[PDB]
């Protein structure tokens, strides 16, 4: 906590003050790579382990997709407290991604505008990355700390459903988790994937890719959805994902709105928002989604955390785990440790036995 | 804490389970008003204390309008902890609202709807109701417990620049502040008071009244404000209240949206939305409103307010004392002295030396 408050008062705002946020991210990777940091001293305690997607988490804190892109920073993220780890977006051929300036920070806001637009140094380089530490990674993840691996989309691919598929053959191997991501505000008509028809045929297709892999090698597959879609996008998501058996949802990526309020001089930069100001947002999509899934399908919830109250409350929303990004960017890495100790001690003022308990508890009030 | 988790586990929903909103409500005043209550353990410290609207405010932690109509639960109030009491809405005659049912629960939602339809005692009751305490209540005062008293306009009016002039005259002389409410969703017609020339007219009144009122006798004059304003809304009312001298603003009344994610039963009822669904809503027109009045300003926050974080959000974003309602309905009473800890708490995590350091902060980051 006094390392809490020196991040958030000090180090954090001088590094902001010193670099724009694309460069500050490479070398937070960087330095996350490098084990640079001191290892985390929060002690994860049994309360806060869940089992879901066929795997035990030993704590239910995720780093969301988009700070490590390439599968560079693992172990070091695992060294920071998170209870797993998600790489991506990945894209079947490397490409650069969107010309910069495409990150903005809304200081006021406690928020972040990007338009990245899937810079990825593609599935052949990442795959080699994992596979030099596959092992590891078994290991880790028998000990509670499980990987995922977030697929995306090429920009001048002919063939949507093949790009995924290519993902599905290359990393589903590697990967305790893969996610189909659908939801990036920052590629021409990827949103569109969320559509019914498309994300039948898509979602139909992954499957039997998926299903195709060796069993100790074959993933659960979740499908990582909007915080802008329509109540018809939301009932049609649902009923797909009952219909083919997907695994698992991650709710939400991050928002092409702008809500009223908002502070910050780049408010009106185009690209997708995060932060503070989508947490609720984020929230109320979990509630929507875990009921039209009847509380059977997993969910991960993503948007705005940045406290054990923010976790808690998408939790009793209906989400098994959380993950964040944009709080880590303000707050830096204490801020992992102060989301599970604060999550752990309101899950005992709020008498529940641990996280597993608090799943979904809203809809049983 | 365990008096939290008794009253929050157990109590609230077994009184829930038996009585319908409106009769709990009811029985809620009489018990407030009775003392039957024990005094809240919690001991306000120095960092609470707030000086705004010309009165020092031992703690910032006010119980919103609504719950005491008609002033007969006032010390009650201060009893369970609040740092300052509203009463009201207010009428110049008396008038029953809306027929029953007119309060709807949302457990799901931690949300309530309500349509009451500003039932009300009216001027002359309330009058003689706050001049039997008005001694105590200047002491009260005096020590760091101000009182406000909102006003509202009958159904039938005919000219509502009057109704809110007669409870300036008549309830003016009794109270700390004065709250002209023009925005109630629950009274047709009553929102386009917030309209700019409507406005304007109705404030100059309003404020010629007020400042017609002896010296020591003179309130400051608050408005009470919607969430569901548009941005040339808000604009206006900025301009109107930086133009007249408006001493403050009351930001939220309840929401006439329904958010997506409702999960209750009962989303569909008319009527005003309260709670957690509001929170977010809430503190973002706080944030609009401070910006457009420069800080200058006073902001009384509230919608959805149920922990210190929801507090310390909404004073960060603007607001000088914030206050709740609808959480009270669903942890009852200890939830004060919890909103109370956590804050001091949060303060001392985030290096304010007190709510005072904290008022807008995260406009200067
Ligand atoms: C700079 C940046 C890059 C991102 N890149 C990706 C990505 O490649 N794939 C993805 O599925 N989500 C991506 N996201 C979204 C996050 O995974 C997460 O859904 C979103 O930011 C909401 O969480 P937060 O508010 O905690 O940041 C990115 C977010 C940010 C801020
Ligand atoms: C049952 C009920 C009655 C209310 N009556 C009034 C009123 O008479 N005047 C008023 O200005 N606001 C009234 N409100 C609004 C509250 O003062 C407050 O602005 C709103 O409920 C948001 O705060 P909360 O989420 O903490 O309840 C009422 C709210 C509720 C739930
Ligand atoms: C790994 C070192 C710690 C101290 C660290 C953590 C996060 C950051 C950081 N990461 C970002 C990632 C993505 C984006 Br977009 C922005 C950042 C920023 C930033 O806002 O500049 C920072 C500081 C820098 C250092
Ligand atoms: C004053 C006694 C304490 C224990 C108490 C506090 C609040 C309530 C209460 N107040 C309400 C006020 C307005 C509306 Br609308 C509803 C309530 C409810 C309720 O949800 O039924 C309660 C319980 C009941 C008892
Ligand atoms: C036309 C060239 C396409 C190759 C794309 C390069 C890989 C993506 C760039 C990510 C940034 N990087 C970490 C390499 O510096
Ligand atoms: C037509 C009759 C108008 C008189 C209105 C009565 C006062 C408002 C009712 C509030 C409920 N009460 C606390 C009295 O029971
Ligand atoms: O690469 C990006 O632009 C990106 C992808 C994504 O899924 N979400 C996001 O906010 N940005
Ligand atoms: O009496 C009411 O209906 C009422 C008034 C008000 O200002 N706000 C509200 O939600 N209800």
């Amino acid at each position: 906590t006094g390392d809490e408050r020196f991040y958030a008062e000090h180090l954090m705002p001088t590094l902001q003050g010193l670099l724009d946020p694309e460069s500050a991210h490479r070398l937070a990777v960087r330095f996350t790579s490098l084990g640079l940091l001191p290892r985390a001293r929060f002690q994860d305690s049994d309360m806060l382990e869940v089992r879901v997607l066929g795997h035990k988490f030993r704590n239910p804190v995720g780093i969301a997709a988009g700070f490590d892109k390439h599968g560079e920073a693992v172990d070091g993220l695992y060294k920071m407290g998170f209870g797993f780890v998600e790489i991506g977006s990945v894209t079947p051929k490397p490409q650069e991604g969107n010309p910069r300036p495409r990150v903005f920070r809304l200081p006021e806001d406690q928020a972040v505008i990007n338009r990245y637009g899937f810079n990825s140094h593609g599935l052949s380089v990442v795959e080699h990355r994992l596979r030099a530490r596959q092992q590891k990674q078994a290991k880790l993840t028998e000990d509670g700390l499980p990987l995922g691996v977030n697929l995306g989309k090429n920009k001048t691919s002919v063939d949507a459903a093949e790009d995924y598929a290519e993902g599905v053959r290359v990393l589903g191997p590697l990967a305790d988790y893969l996610v189909v991501n659908v939801s990036s505000p920052n590629t021409a008509g990827l949103r569109s994937l969320q559509g019914k028809a498309e994300l039948r045929r898509l979602l139909t297709k992954v499957l039997q890719e998926r299903d195709g892999l060796r069993r100790v090698h074959r993933p659960a597959v979740l499908v990582k959805i909007a915080p802008d879609l329509t109540s018809q996008d939301k009932e049609d998501i649902a009923s797909v994902v009952k219909e083919l058996g997907i695994d698992g949802l991650i709710v939400t990526n991050t928002t092409v709105s702008r809500p009223a309020g908002l502070q910050g001089a780049l408010r009106s930069e185009t690209g997708g928002l995060s932060g503070k100001p989508l947490r609720d947002l984020s929230t109320q999509t979990i509630r929507e989604m875990y009921a039209l899934t009847q509380g059977r399908v997993p969910i991960i919830g993503v948007g705005g955390v940045s406290s054990g109250q923010d976790a808690l409350e998408k939790i009793r929303a209906g989400a098994s785990l959380v993950q964040l990004y944009t709080a880590l960017t303000f707050w830096g890495p204490p801020v992992v440790g102060k989301v599970k100790r604060e999550l752990e001690a309101l899950l005992k003022e709020q008498g529940f036995g641990g996280v597993t308990d608090a799943i979904g508890a809203d809809h049983r009030r």
